[PDB]
Parts: structure tokens; C-alpha cells; sequence
RNA sequence: AACAUAAUUAAUUUCUAGACAUCCGUUUAUGAGAGGAGAUAAGUCGUGUAAGCAUACUGGAAAGUGUGCUUGGAAU
């Protein structure tokens, strides 16, 4: 998941709601937190902040 | 070459990149060389076979001669 969410900022491309959800869902260990937390700021600085 | 992302406010990205590199041809002029027509003006030796037109030959090249035509000659 995390290299769909990279291309798409790449290609400065919107990522969906889903997408962030499915990431926050299957957090598994402690520094999953802190990817996540890296990728939240990046939804937050995305088209589809919003949509949180 | 022109997709796809997204979508419980809605928007994002796309909305291309190659290829003119340059002609064939075209006009103006520099102009070796060779004439033509003028300007300045004294030379040159010549100059009565009617004249002219067209044409041919011969004239160091005004002319002469042939052939037809014309009177813009003459002719009781
Ligand atoms: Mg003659």
C-alpha cells in the first residue's frame, strides 16, 4: 500500500479515502505508527484532504 | 501522442512529442574582351550615267552593276 500511495504523489495524482483508511487499519507494530504518521501528513497535503 | 485518478464538500492529472535541417532555382551588380552611337572641329582625296524603293553580287567600302517596282524626273 505504501507504494501506490508514492507513485500517486509522484505523478501528483489523488489518493483515495480508502487507500489512507486500509493503511490506519493494518498498523501492526509501533513503528508502523510512524510511517503512518508520515503518510497522514501527505493525505492531509493531498487533493483529497477532505475526504479524511 | 491524447490515458487514467477520483467521487457522502469536490477536484486532480491529462490537454503530447516529433520536424523544418533548408532549398532547388531566381534576380541585381563588380566586367577581362569587342563594338555601336555622340560631343569637341580644323583636317583627308574625291565628288554630268534622272532619282528613289526592295533585293543580290562586287566594291577597303560615298559606290558600281543586274532584276522588278514607283514619279516624289524629263518627255510632241
Ligand atoms: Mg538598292
Amino acid at each position: 500500500l505504501a507504494s501506490l500511495m508514492d507513485k500517486a504523489y509522484e505523478r501528483k495524482l489523488p489518493v483515495s479515502s480508502l487507500s489512507i483508511s486500509r493503511f490506519v487499519d493494518n498498523i501492526a507494530s509501533r513503528e508502523d505508527l510512524d510511517s503512518a504518521e508520515y503518510y497522514l501528513y501527505k493525505f492531509r497535503h493531498s487533493p483529497n484532504c477532505w475526504y479524511l
